[PDB]
RNA sequence: GACCAUCGUAAUGAUUAAUAGGGACGGUCGGGGGCAUCAGUAUUCAAUUGUCAGAGGUGAAAUUCUUGGAUUUAUUGAAGAC
């Protein structure tokens, strides 16, 4: 038998968050952030930090005793972008290296019917 | 000469139907209009949630929010817009 998390990935441009909880989502198991890892804000969403903070996590994981996980990826969304940030990729690879087995993988982004709108001018980032 | 009847003669008297226009009729087509009426996810915020240091934001920083629990996570809501 296999004991089942959920690890929710968030992958901005500016952090990247590994977020385990049980399968109902309420209690947190493990949580730790790229800028958790490195003291440096520009490096915070980076591939390096993300390995980092996965390992971590996975770690917690196994003292709690999770064996697998359900993998759910989520970038910015809403009004901002759709793309995963660069250590999105990075943390999953962690957690499967770090010997938690991956369940399945699943895109959260969230994406609006219409939006409210987005930040910028009409004339947008100069 | 006017004028009103009645009989008579006559092929008795209405040009097409514009690859002009209007109107009717027929089945339709359309993100055309108006008034009601349905959803939709998101965004911000607020109740209940767990969690533990940062979270935000950038070319790089700072302003800002934060061990009275941010950000992240779930649950049920409202609001307005789209």
């Amino acid at each position: 038998s296999q004991v089942f998390g959920v690890a929710r990935i968030y992958a901005s441009f500016n952090d990247t968050f590994v977020h385990v909880t049980d399968l109902s989502g309420k209690e947190t198991i493990a949580r730790v952030t790229g800028g958790m890892k490195v003291k440096a804000d520009r490096d915070e969403s980076s591939p390096y930090a993300a390995m980092l903070a996965a390992q971590d996590v996975a770690a917690k994981c196994k003292e709690v005793g999770i064996t697998a996980v359900h993998v759910k990826i989520r970038a910015t969304g809403g009004t901002r972008t759709k793309t995963p940030g660069p250590g999105g990729q990075a943390a999953l690879r962690a957690l499967a290296r770090s010997g938690l087995r991956i369940g399945r993988i699943e895109d959260v982004t969230p994406v609006p019917s219409d939006s409210t709108r987005k930040k910028g001018g009409r004339r947008g980032r100069r």
